[PDB]
DNA sequence: AAAAAAAAA
């Protein structure tokens, strides 16, 4: 039976006319051709011609087919009766009141047509490609179960009529795309990549713009050379699509390690190391795993080992995963940079991936005509940053691969092509890290190369990464008999993995040498006992006690405390005792408004950083932090004075002691003889004690453990980087250092309840998505996170005086807006920079379940994306101009301007 | 009680 056009697809937007069903179906499969051939990495076309074991020319015609089968399921009366349409002619399949949607019945019908043409009744890949089509909204479906020998009318497709004009679609696209016969085999792990595929093919080609002009040269009929006609012109329209979309692979050109940074005079011991021993192991997929101290060049070190690994697999794609949205900023400053030198693009985006990117005016857009790597208006869409050529993001753009969440093949499909570099992987907490572990093994499955930059690593999660990645690579898990790959980390040091036979290449093995870093002086680390008056720190003797020296002779030093309470604490009191005179005197933490806080660090690496140093202001200064401290900022302080923290993290805040000595520029104080951690903990009275507010954030038995291992090395000196790693493994590693059983238990047992969560929120391993995909979608009884805890909420403060009217400052000068300074009273993305810029991140807990009608944003609010969520905090202010602490959810607030919000 | 991330076709 020759083809009825009265079936639809599309019908919105359109103007009142209808594009045919046949016509998006032709159109869906010539997307995915074009998708095939010029937008997918080479390497990915191999893995996936691999896995059907056939050629990639065949590889792709079938998947060009399968494409045009995506809208099969609209072919139904339940679908089509949506808008008037004649259906005389159909009798037949009256409405069953499933109310089914339209890609539910594309998996429903294709296991039973598709043997038609050659696919194996009841075959493994029937029934995967069915499923995976009836898949393209970001949800996979069961497979079919029937139990009546017709189970195309056992699922409602009862009407000869109607049967006929389906398989008439089914035909029409099956020659259009040159009859391709079908494939030996196909995995889940495979199948759900081409899914993404198949989705973006539906997306490019559903386009407004796209359509209505595809409508102005609809077929004249259902013939075969009018469908061929039709399918070749889509066939050329689309890689202009691409092009307006910026997803041109970037490409860059091999290259020595001084060929790609000619601005580097001496190459790092590092940079050196890496560049001459990994491009003989760097022969195809692989995972690299570098952990070095700061300061060392991992970044660059990063970039080639990663062009290596793309060459060795035909991935020019790359994915930076980074452990906050700033540094994210940054690097995606670097990578550009790096981007414009070494290729010889203005159609191919250089993303930056996270939650704020849209209010960043540098980067969002406010053809042809563009800047090279700049944005296009197309990625900056939800769910299709990954599909950018290159992208750096945080972590959590990547690990949203593996949750269990609609469109998640979509993200697997982006990464599929690229290499995946992932920094600052210490970071990770043990929540983060099975999403890491399900990440890398799926990773390594799909022929992904990986590279892992750390600063020190405890060797278990090191084993567990490299062990998850090989998992992948190795199609089978790990034994109960089988030998760990990783026992040991070197720190400096670097690692290969083979991912077709699974050598571990240390990179002790192949040079007996250490790598030669940057000499530094040991650190000297000084326990000190503190008086606790009420269950807390009166740190105030001792303050003196130490601070002394810096206010006779000058310098730079830091104090870091564990909670912003007893950050605000110990400003205060320095500001008591400094109102008797130089130096200066400055408060960091996270409860600052955004403006005042990017401003705040400014300054504070300002004077305390490189920049700083090398420009001459560098002070003869105090700073009084929370653990913002162990975020990348650029500090050098002659003094650290913190409370007891874990050494992993100690350690990290006191990299910031003397960090640019080598540099030869600065001039420390007669008293800095020596660089210095001083290390705070409660004087007791026999397993040690901590203040509750600090057990609240540490768990109790790390504290303890760090404690005896540090009071264990009697005053001696913490060699660097030789003492560092063996730090590091050993709080966790060494029994001897816990001495109270109970609290060391539950310590563990909260490591256990987030591992937990963390298996629950991920998707199957590949293994068990061998033959079905149902289980990267499912879910029941809310939106799967990506970090552990009750997270935290962006609250604005706002003014009332006693009239009382609502301000945005407590001079009362600025009305706080009703409604937004757009055209129809609605907000411009600038008019959202400027409210959030004044945003502050509260740690969501009980006093969110008691807000009320006045901590919500009024009714012109809740259509904008970025203001809907907010919470308001009032502030009353007194008709003197005094800003009074005001309750909302059963506590007391107040935005003190110097010690930030207060409750 | 830290810090950190987080409308489709
Ligand atoms: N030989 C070199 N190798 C690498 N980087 C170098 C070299 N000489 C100067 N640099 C620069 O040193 C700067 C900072 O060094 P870097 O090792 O990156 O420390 P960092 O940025 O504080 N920590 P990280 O970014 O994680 O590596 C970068 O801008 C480099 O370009
Ligand atoms: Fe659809
Ligand atoms: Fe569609």
């Amino acid at each position: 039976p020759p083809l009825d056009l009265r079936f639809w697809a599309k019908e919105r937007g359109l103007r009142g006319k209808t594009y045919p069903l046949v016509c998006h179906s032709l159109d869906a499969a010539a997307a995915a051709l074009v998708l095939w051939n010029e937008y997918l990495s080479p390497g990915l076309r191999d893995t996936i011609a691999s896995s059907m074991e056939t050629d990639e020319e065949h590889a792709g015609h079938c998947i060009a087919f399968w494409a045009g089968l995506h809208d099969i399921g609209k072919l139904t009366r339940e679908f089509q009766q949506q808008i008037a349409i004649d259906l005389s002619a159909y009798p037949g399949e009256e409405l069953s009141g499933e109310q089914r949607s339209h890609a539910a019945a594309t998996g429903k019908w294709l296991p039973f047509a598709l043997p038609s043409l050659g696919y194996p009744n009841g075959g493994l890949v029937t029934g995967l490609v069915a499923q995976m089509l009836g898949g393209h909204h970001g949800t996979f479906h069961p497979h079919p179960s029937f139990q009546s020998r017709n189970p195309l009318a056992e699922f409602g497709f009862s009407s000869p009529h109607w049967e006929k004009q389906r398989h008439a679609l089914l035909h029409a696209v099956f020659d259009a795309t040159g009859r391709p016969t079908p494939p030996d085999m196909l995995d889940g792990p495979t199948a759900s990549v081409v899914c993404g595929l198949v989705i973006l093919a539906d997306w490019l080609v559903s386009q407004e713009d796209f359509l209505l002009e595809r409508l102005t040269s609809l077929p004249a009929d259902g013939s075969a050379s009018a469908l061929r006609a039709h399918f070749e012109t889509s066939l050329r329209r689309i890689p202009s699509l691409l092009d307006a979309a910026g997803l041109r692979p970037i490409t860059v050109p091999p290259a020595t390690f001084t060929e790609s940074f000619p601005h580097l005079s001496k190459p790092n011991g590092l940079q050196a190391s890496l560049a001459k021993h990994l491009p003989c192991l760097c022969t195809g997929p692989g995972l690299v795993l570098i952990t070095a101290p700061m300061g060392e060049g991992k970044t660059e070190a990063a970039y080639h080992v990663a062009d290596l690994l793309g060459k060795a697999t035909g991935r020019p794609g790359r994915f930076l995963a980074l452990p906050t949205m700033a540094t994210a900023d940054q690097m995606h400053t670097r990578l550009k940079e790096y981007a414009r030198y070494r290729v010889e693009p203005r159609s191919s985006t250089l993303a930056l991936l996270h939650s704020m990117a849209w209010l960043n005016p540098d980067y969002a857009p406010a053809l042809g005509h563009r800047d090279p790597f700049a944005a296009t208006d197309w990625l900056m869409g939800r769910k299709r940053g990954l599909l950018a050529p290159w992208a750096v993001g945080t972590i959590d753009q990547a690990l949203m691969a593996v949750l269990r969440a609609k469109h998640n093949a979509l993200r697997l499909f982006g990464l599929a092509g690229k290499v995946v570099v992932v920094d600052e992987a210490h970071a990770v907490d043990p929540y983060m890290q099975v999403l890491l572990e399900q990440l890398l093994r799926w990773l390594g499955t799909l022929d992904v190369p990986v590279v892992l930059l750390s600063a020190t690593l405890h060797h278990s999660i090191a084993n567990s990464l490299v062990k998850a990645y090989l998992e992948g690579a190795r199609g089978r898990r790990w034994n109960r008999s089988e030998p760990q790959p990783v026992s040991e980390v070197s720190y400096p040091g670097w690692l290969h993995v083979d991912a077709r036979i699974g050598k571990v290449t240390r990179s002790s093995d192949v040079d007996p040498l250490p790598i030669a870093t940057t000499p530094r002086k040991p650190l000297e680390v000084r326990l000190v006992d503190v008086p606790v008056k009420e269950g807390a720190l009166n740190r105030s003797t001792v303050l003196a006690k130490e601070l002394t020296p810096l206010v006779k002779q000058g310098g730079c030093a830091a104090i870091i405390c564990t909670t912003v309470a007893e950050a605000q604490g110990v400003y205060d009191l320095l500001s008591q005792w400094f109102a008797t005179l130089a130096p200066d005197l400055y408060l960091l933490h996270s409860r600052f408004p955004n403006r005042q806080r990017t401003e705040i660090t400014a300054t504070i690496v300002d004077l305390f950083g490189k920049e700083g140093a090398q420009s001459g202001r560098r002070p003869t200064a105090v700073l009084v932090a929370t653990q913002v401290v162990e975020q990348s900022l650029d500090l050098d302080v002659d003094l650290m004075i913190s409370d007891l923290a874990p050494v992993s993290l100690l350690l990290q805040r006191a990299g910031r002691c003397w960090r640019h000595e080598h540099l030869g520029i600065i001039n420390r104080p007669q008293w800095a003889k020596q660089p210095e951690l001083v290390v705070l903990t409660p004087e007791q009275n026999r397993a040690p004690w901590f203040p509750r507010s600090w057990t609240s954030v540490y768990p109790l038995a790390l504290l303890q453990r760090t404690y005896t291992l540090l009071r264990r090395r009697n005053g001696a000196p913490v060699q660097i980087p030789e003492d560092v790693q063996q730090l590091v493994d050993d709080v966790y590693d060494d029994d001897s250092l816990a001495e109270d059983l109970e609290a060391d238990m539950e310590r563990m047992g909260e490591e256990l309840a987030q591992r937990g969560l963390a298996r629950n929120a991920v998707i199957p391993d590949p293994d068990d998505a061998e033959d079905n995909l149902n289980g990267l979608t499912e879910f029941s009884f809310h939106v799967l996170a990506t970090r552990f805890g009750a997270g935290s909420v962006r609250v604005l403060c706002y003014y009332v005086d006693t009239a009382g009217n609502r301000w945005l400052d407590p001079e009362c000068t600025v009305e706080f807006p009703e409604q937004g300074t757009g055209r129809e009273g609605r907000f411009t993305m600038a008019d959202c920079r400027d409210l959030v810029a004044r945003t502050i991140p509260v740690r969501m807990g009980p006093w969110a379940s008691q807000l009320t009608e006045d901590n919500h944003p009024p009714e012109a609010w809740r259509e904008s994306f970025y203001l809907r969520d907010l919470v308001l905090i009032p502030q009353r202010v007194t008709d003197e101009g005094a800003v009074l602490p005001t309750e909302t959810g059963g506590r007391e607030w107040l935005l003190d301007p110097c010690k930030g919000l207060i409750f």
